[PDB]
């Protein structure tokens, strides 16, 4: 039974996106362009302010009593073997965003300094990058990763979002407004934050295939058609196979650079970026827009805040699967798994493609050329020997990546879209992730020039909104964990 | 039961000192501005060390077990509620300073810089007007209260500052060589306090008064005039019981101050006030150590000097109020569990005023950086409203502002001036009117008189000396410290 | 009993360094020099990383349940009370160094500046020394010293270093490619540093003599063998515990010049340096474990090679000695207890001591009567006390400390590497640690000719270099001291017991929502 009551509100802000964006394309580029900065001016201060809200709420309900509490029946053990457990969240934070940033994000911070700072600094280059995709993401999927696996297995509520909100609102199944509304806001998220993600892979491609077959827009289009295409071909048994042949690639290209670059020196980086992300991180956790002598704003906008929307948009989606996969997990194990695993993959990931970037620098090698995020991967893959034949492991990578990401991205979605049914309808799914390479292909076009600037930039507009969400999931979910039944027992 | 016995070496040391202030003069002016210098140059080490172990420590003894136990029989709700709990608390330990320094003492920092750092760091600005006035200062107020309030609504020893040291002292020597001599100090430190913090305050409303009166000041005249409408402002504030007085007086002025906060909040730079909230607790939490170990060793042995004018004085200056600001805290807090009443005097105080300085040191910077400053010629006193004319509805908000100064002023009075009624009688919660309005008018003679060398000076002169005498309060908060824990522990 | 499979090519290596040394030099000058330059290059990451997990390993142990499992059988009280207890542990723990570098390394770094600072930083001077001197050296003293505590006392095997890896590679089948090379290594790496500590120790003392003119050379072999004769006795006067004597005797004498230099230098530049040293390592501690060869700008290598990284390979290499004393004199502590004698109180007295002597050190070079005399470490330290009122006077205590200091490090070393020669014993049994202790000043002396300064300089390079697998011991001690504490029976009983109560209060809970929900149908 598809809930229409949320699949077609959620339809109607998708399409009409993918319609006064792609033709009438000025209205769009002008309006996000002078929205997104009506939400950094206004509620950046949220943004930062929370962000590190949920890093310490997190942390102290693991240290909590709720810890023990386990997600499931009283004293339920886990699906899994730890480290099977463990294996796939190491492989839950790998993809796009780490293909297109690995390199790019640090050497950034290092080329051009960054505010409170200045150019050329390796500790802050990589703390800064460290504080963007350790502790502070995955808080927020752990929140919303929390509450529904509390929700769907210790309470034996449907897996939707709203349900993890009957402690605060329900009132019911918050049915109406509420709760329809909350699981519209956890559908439009979902989409815009894998469309963030499937838009710049795809112009990762792109500037990728400007190196062996080889700008023009209409190849990106190319690029998705057959990308998505394969999604609704693949989509008919499959992920579980693909994404186990990403770990293979992805593996190939780290241990690649990690040999063939500057070893010692990306080794080096290890306990740095580690060391420099702990003695940095409230100095980073308290920059606004006021700082650096009310300067730092503009940088805000394209770095800290962006991520912080595009973190909030994916929770729905990376808060399933961590619920999904973590039945049986007390409370205090989950959340420590979610937070120190997934950032080990980060944490190395940087310090190979980031770091030998950064060495590159140095020694006069610079692979940043013209600055364009999307040909610094290659750019870097090309100074190492071999590194034209990983340079097009890179693209298939990118390209089964974009797959499966919208394959878990649209399963988490059908699921949503019709009363938390685990059976996702295949159906369902495939609507959903078409739709979702639409924007995707919509905010690519409407750009040009640009792109990646209205591609972060309607992200942070579709986010906001759900960001007040998780901020009181906050609140739905500590009392539900102080009317549990062990905690009411102890 | 008028105690006695350490009332005379009180009375004599207040009348001593007020008569070497208008009488010999000079070689007590001398005093004041050399006393305190060294203290600043010996025990400076001592107050910036201990003074972030009484941050550590309450923290760690409210975070113990000992946190859950309550300071009564064990059933015993709390005398008063908890909007006012508060209240009591943050506008009995806060002066009027707060009213002046949550726009000086952030632009200040910003305009000039601190040791060790840049100038124009909005950062280091929010966070180093945060270490003086968050935490650390309600640590020292904390410890001391809790020990009182503990030493007699759990033991029941008699509410003084000797019970609290019975672990410790003689157990009833507490009565003797140094039992006395710390009830006279925390009485003497607790006249004087009160003493220039009335007249001294009666001049920054002097002042203040620049959109209503307009100079001169009347001379005296209206300075007397002020002193009057301020001692007759409290003295029944406090006899009156706390019931309709501090209680109701001090919810006046918090609303009021809530009422002023949010004006400019409003009216004023709101998305930036809004910006330096993560920013004044991150860049706290950011430098907490690298200032709570700024020494005179540092930057390459310069920020003696600075230390002097700030953070040490501060400490100096808590510590000079912990006697009466403590004792106050118990009172009021009769069936309060010790985890609760820390983070009571410490977690709300510290959002208090991280929230009102980001209002007002966050304007002041928000002006100062689009070059239209609010710091005209540099006074405290004129700044506040110099913020406040800069914005609609600021004339008007001027007269509120002023209500404020004088009700910052009186709550803390009225407060600290039942608790010198209370020392002086053996320990009673309940005071006789005829002491706590003894002690009221016997102060405000004192600050009325230092009124005859044309006006402040000896008033800010006698204040450093308070703090010199107020010094040896530093080891007993120590040693509190100790007489709390080998107490707590002895408990059931 | 004796071990000849371990004692016996332990001596076959230690001889055929010597023969590297005198009867060759440059292949070994050279070598010593290009092969730290090596492991300070591509091992150094992982020293840097290493070295601060170890501290928060040990801490979090501490804090731990695991926390108060008494260290030997349930009851069993210490064996030497405290006080002389960690008296001892920072007697066999900081050699005589902490005499020519507790003055004039905070001198250096003010003086010089460190990576990432400017100079003159009084901040960064006492925070960076700090860094180097409290808690992360003595996490790996813990680590080491736990584990084997631990394994000998309440498990009850050998005192042998090895007995503390059976828990990850066989209850005693740890025997053979490796256990018994670790061994192998320890004896050897203790055998070369207090041989090292022992000439290079002598040719300090005297470079050092001229506190209160004549250079060194014979006159200073006289030295080594007053000190040389002084640590192998020692083993009388115990019997095996005439430590005591000296070890606990290093407070009246090092607190006496410590209280002189206190009140008779500047004494409130001191004092502000308490919480200004304590306030500022807590400050810069992430950013100093953060700093590598990578950072700043690609710049602190050298900086790290001659001072972090060549520190923290050198504490790895002492930890067997250390870790292994460190091991009784704690029987009968708790962990937690055991914790705090090796990391608070010695970290807390070294604070004091940079405070006290690197202090004022930083105080006469911002008046201008620098003590920086060319630079050279020895005279640095008299150089200041001559400053002073009683210079000499107190130059001399300096020197019977120098002395005293020196011989803690090789009379409880001989000890130890006789406990591991003899199949990890515990009793005195004069000879064979006093065998390994004229054998250990054989190379002293014999090393000391051809090759000058350079050959106990690179010697004790070597022996580094060959004591930087010991890193990955001390990495794996972690995983053993964990997996071995976790089957201690009071642990094994503890969660067991919440096991059961997990069991049994689900058995409540589900026979309740049972009455009442069918009680709840009586409500039809
Ligand atoms: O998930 C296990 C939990 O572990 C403890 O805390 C959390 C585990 C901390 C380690 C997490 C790491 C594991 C993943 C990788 C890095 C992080 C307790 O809270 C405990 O109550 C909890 O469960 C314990 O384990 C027993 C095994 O069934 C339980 O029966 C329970 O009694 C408890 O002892
Ligand atoms: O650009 C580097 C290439 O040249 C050589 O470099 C060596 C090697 O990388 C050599 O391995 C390196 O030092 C070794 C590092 C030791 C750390 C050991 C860890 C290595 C892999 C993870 C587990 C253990 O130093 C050199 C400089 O990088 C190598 O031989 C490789 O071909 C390749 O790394
Ligand atoms: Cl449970
Ligand atoms: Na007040
Ligand atoms: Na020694």
């Amino acid at each position: 039974s598809l809930n229409w009551s949320v699949i077609v509100p959620a339809l109607v802000i998708v399409l009409a996106t993918v319609v006064w964006g792609i033709g009438f394309k000025d209205s769009f580029t002008n309006f996000a362009s002078s929205a997104l900065s009506a939400v950094v001016d206004n509620l950046g201060w949220a943004f930062i302010l929370f962000g590190t809200v949920f890093v310490f709420f997190i942390v102290v309900i693991a240290a909590s009593k709720f810890g023990t509490i386990r997600l499931g029946r009283i004293d339920e053990a886990p699906e899994f073997r730890t480290v099977s457990w463990i294996s796939m969240m190491f492989a839950a934070g790998m993809g796009i965003d780490l293909m297109f940033y690995g390199t790019t994000e640090p050497l950034t911070f290092y080329r051009n300094g960054v505010p409170g700072h200045d150019e050329h600094n390796v500790g802050v280059a990589m703390s800064t990058t460290m504080f963007h995709w350790t502790l502070h993401p995955w808080a927020i999927y752990a929140i919303v990763g929390l509450a529904i696996a509390y929700s769907t297995f210790r309470v034996g509520r449907k897996q939707l979002l709203s349900s993890a909100f009957v402690p605060l609102i329900g009132e019911k199944g918050a049915e109406g407004w509420l709760g329809k509304l909350i699981d519209i806001l956890a559908i439009i998220a979902t989409v815009f934050g894998t469309a963030c993600s499937l838009g710049l892979g795809a112009l990762q491609i792109g500037a990728g295939l400007s190196a062996a077959n080889i700008p023009s827009d209409w190849t990106i289009v190319g690029i998705v058609s057959v990308l998505t295409l394969a999604f609704i071909f693949s989509a008919i048994s499959g992920i579980q196979y693909l994404s186990n042949a990403n770990m293979v690639l992805a593996a190939l290209l780290a241990i690649f650079v990690f040999v063939v670059g500057p070893t010692v020196s990306i080794l080096n980086l290890l306990p740095g970026s580690i060391g420099n992300y702990l003695s940095n991180f409230f100095q980073m956790a308290g920059r606004t827009a006021m700082s650096a002598d009310g300067t730092a704003g503009e940088w805000l906008g394209s770095w800290t805040i962006f991520y912080w929307a595009w973190w909030i948009s994916w929770s729905p989606f990376v808060g399933m699967f961590l619920a999904r996969i973590s039945r049986g997990r007390s409370i205090r194990e989950f959340i420590l798994g979610v937070l120190l695993v997934p950032a080990g993959v980060s944490t190395v990931w940087f310090s190979i493609f980031g770091g030998t970037a950064i060495v590159f620098e140095q020694n006069g090698e610079s692979i940043w050329g013209d600055g364009a995020a999307e040909e610094q991967l290659f750019g870097l893959l090309h100074a190492l020997p071999g590194g034209q034949i990983m340079g097009i492991i890179a693209m298939i990578l990118l390209g089964t990546f974009f797959i499966t990401s919208a394959d878990s991205a649209s399963t988490v979605m059908g699921t949503m879209s019709q009363h938390g049914q685990l059976e996702a309808n295949k159906w369902v799914t495939a609507a959903w992730g078409v739709a979702t390479a639409a924007i995707g292909l919509t905010l690519l076009l409407s750009g040009g020039d640009n792109a990646l600037s209205n591609l972060q930039n309607v992200t942070i507009v579709a986010a906001t909104p759900f960001l007040f969400v998780v901020i009181g999931l906050m609140f739905a979910l500590v009392k539900d964990l102080s009317n549990d039944v062990i905690y009411l027992e102890y």
